[PDB]
């Protein structure tokens, strides 16, 4: 097993993917915009609190900042193109409210074909280097009927898998429990 | 799609499943804990900053507050029945050290059969609800080559997979590069 001292930034910082994008939908008046976030954790059972790291270089950290309310979805594999077209352009340079989408309870927008999502109240923002931690508290929730199991966990094979660098994929549909 | 506000904890908090578990390691003198965190991820590249979230209630959140150290390593799927073990009975029951691991380069115990791991010195810890955020700084990196590819990320399909409730899987074969 090869080791190194860090010196700097990993030449890949890749070693814990794959992992779920979530999209962070957000909305400030008119302007709707969605940012997939691989950063993402839950953070407290109970209140329900989950968390995105968002760059401040995003359009979406400004309009975070501003809204105080944001959606996180999650989407199944067939949607891989639009999430990685979703992470691939900024709303500076294009409008992605055009993104089929609806309005939450909360008035958070949500991408459309999610199996879930979350609306959340933003709580708090911490600055870790050169990201912030949104922490969001879950305040209304969307399921998709019978993509969930009977736990309300996601069923296999379903969820897409981001292994960073533009690489995608999906869990096997074999799973274990020991 | 099925819609509800949340009146506390949700039914189930699944619905950004799966995640990679995150093995956490700490020794404080002689002795040597492991928890597996599902709740982690990256939270900064420059510096290079990874989060896990662990409840005081776990023995390990006492032993990382004392070693202000830890590792986070990450395990293929053949390794699910000793990760589920590891996070089914705490240290207060079980000497955990018994697993086979080695120190890293700051001291560190690193449980053996990971494709990479970090060592991690702690920087912050934040209350959010139920669980604490433990912010640590990559400052060692061990790598098992041929495990990962080119650019860092663990080979298609190798990693373990968590879908919650003691439910486990691994990334399908195939990836996509839109
Ligand atoms: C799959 C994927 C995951 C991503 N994860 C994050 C993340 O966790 N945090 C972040 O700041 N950017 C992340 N990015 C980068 C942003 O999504 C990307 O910069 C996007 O274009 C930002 O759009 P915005 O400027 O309209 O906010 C990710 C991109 C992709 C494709
Ligand atoms: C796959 C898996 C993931 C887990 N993720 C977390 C987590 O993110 N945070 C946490 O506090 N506990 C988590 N747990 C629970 C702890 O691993 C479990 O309580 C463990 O027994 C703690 O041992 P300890 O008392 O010696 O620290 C997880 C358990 C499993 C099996």
């Amino acid at each position: 097993m090869r080791s190194y001292r860090a010196q700097g930034p990993l030449p890949g910082f890749y070693h814990y993917y794959p992992g779920v994008p979530a999209v962070v939908g957000v909305r400030v008046e008119e302007r709707v915009n969605f940012c997939p976030a691989v950063w993402n954790t839950g953070l407290s059972a109970d209140p329900p609190l989950f968390g995105v790291s968002i760059s401040p270089k995003r359009f979406t950290h400004g309009l975070l900042l501003k809204a105080r309310r944001f959606s996180a979805s999650f989407h199944p594999f067939g949607q891989k193109d639009l999430v990685h077209w979703l992470g691939s352009h900024s709303g500076r340079e294009v409008d992605k409210g055009q993104a089929p989408h609806f309005l939450g309870h909360t008035g958070v927008p949500i991408l459309e074909g999610a199996y879930a999502a979350y609306e959340l109240e933003l709580l708090e923002v911490h600055t870790f280097g050169d990201h912030d931690l949104f922490v969001g508290r879950v305040v209304a929730v969307w399921e998709e009927e019978g993509l969930l199991d009977e736990k309300g966990r996601p069923k296999p094979g379903l969820a897409l898998l981001y292994y960073g660098k533009g690489l995608y994929g999906r869990p096997a549909e074999e799973t274990f429990a020991p």
